[PDB]
């Protein structure tokens, strides 16, 4: 798998892409890669934010569908053309794949001014595709027609320039260090889990473990930050503020609304708690936890700056870069779980270390799940 070390590339705050190919010839495009969505969509006309677009009609190989595909978000939207064709990963398997490809027409608050991404790569499942889940995702597709395995693996490692790797087909020894623990994908929708506790500092939060997971989990490479349930974000943010109160901090930096600043080096990184999150394991009545220091949850931003990246959901937790920076994760598809281990790539502390660490014994655990009717 060492071809495909180092695949990953983007810039602070505006995802990781990879390169693929798309038709024949081969026309090469960057290519969000997300978690949480499962369609396979690339620009495919003139919007002025890209550098470059699919052109399905020099493609010997494009098939039309002849069906549109349209996907809001948010008062934004993208909308285009749905169709097949034959697709690589040049810095991946040696394989190509026909793949069902949405070509995008016109957007709204999709493509981001400054990114260098023209597509985005949905590695979820088909019950959260458009039009609908018999539009097969591009991972699916892949697993189908090749004998690569049905998982891959990212390592993300945190404008300033980012970096990573996407494992395709397996996982890499190289990319984390200690021991990879597993909690099962509750359903194949998003990559759902269960979130069993939250600890600060070793603090239990002391909440219904429900709560942790109204009304989902997911772990997400297309959200920057941990977003927390409402009322899970605010008993976090009060433990926080409480663990570094001998410093003062607007109210606005609480909301990532504005910035804290120290003179280059002198950052109280001692001040900010670690955060455990206790996740359901694979043996009944086990658990594991994985920890992130505040170097994971504090976000350079160009003195050293730093942004707060826990923000509040009304949709759920999100494990996103942030969480995710952190840990090499292995998507493990074909056994319904997802590992967890600490990342070779992560940020340090001077006298703390991040773990993934287990077993725990937590009773009761499917009670942490919710039930949406
Ligand atoms: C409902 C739908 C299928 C659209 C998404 C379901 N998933 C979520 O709600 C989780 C968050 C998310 C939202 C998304 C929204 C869209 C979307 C659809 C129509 C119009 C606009 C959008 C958007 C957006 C934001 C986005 N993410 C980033 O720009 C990004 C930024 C920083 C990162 F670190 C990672 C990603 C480009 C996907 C596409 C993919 C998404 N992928 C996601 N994981």
């Amino acid at each position: 798998f060492v071809e495909m070390v180092d695949n990953l590339r983007g810039k602070s705050g505006q995802g990781y892409y990879v390169e693929m190919t798309v038709g024949s010839p081969p026309q090469t495009l960057n290519i969000l890669v997300d978690t949480g969505s499962s369609n396979f969509a690339v620009g495919a006309a003139p919007h002025p934010f890209l550098h470059r677009y699919y052109q399905r009609q020099l493609s010997s190989t494009y098939r039309d569908l002849r069906k549109g595909v349209y996907v809001p978000y948010t008062q934004g939207k993208w909308e285009g053309e749905l169709g097949t064709d034959l697709v690589s990963i040049p810095h991946g398997p040696n394989v190509t794949v026909r793949a069902n490809i949405a070509a995008i027409t016109e957007s709204d608050k999709f493509f981001i001014n400054g990114s260098n991404w023209e597509g985005i790569l949905g590695l979820a499942y088909a019950e959260i595709a458009r039009p609908d889940d018999s539009l097969e995702p591009f991972f699916d597709s892949l697993v189908k027609q090749t004998h690569v395995p049905n998982l891959f693996s990212l390592q993300l490692c945190g404008l300033a320039s980012v970096g990573g790797s996407m494992i395709i087909g397996g996982i890499d020894h190289s990319l984390y260090t200690g021991s990879l623990w597993y909690t099962p994908i509750r359903r194949e929708w998003y990559y759902e889990v269960i979130i069993v506790r939250v600890e600060i500092n070793g603090q239990d939060l002391k909440m219904d473990c429900k709560e942790y997971n109204y009304d989902k989990s997911i772990v997400d490479s297309g959200t920057t930050n941990l977003r927390l349930p409402k009322k899970v974000f605010e008993a976090a943010v009060k433990s926080i503020k409480a663990a570094s109160s001998t410093e003062k901090f607007p109210d606005g930096f609480w909301l990532g609304e504005q910035l804290v600043c120290w003179q280059a080096g002198t950052t109280p990184w001692n001040i900010f708690p670690v955060i455990s999150l206790y996740l359901m394991g694979e043996v009944t009545n086990q658990s594991f936890r994985i920890t992130i220091l505040p170097q994971q949850y504090l976000r350079p931003v160009e003195d050293d700056c730093y942004k707060f990246a826990i923000s509040q959901s009304s949709t759920g937790t999100v494990m996103g870069a942030v969480i995710m920076e952190g840990f090499y994760v292995v998507f493990d598809r074909a056994r319904k779980r997802i590992g967890f281990a600490v990342s070779a790539c992560h940020v340090h502390d001077e006298f703390r270390t991040a773990a993934v660490e287990g077993p725990f014994v937590t009773l009761d655990m499917e009670d942490c799940g919710y039930n949406i009717p």
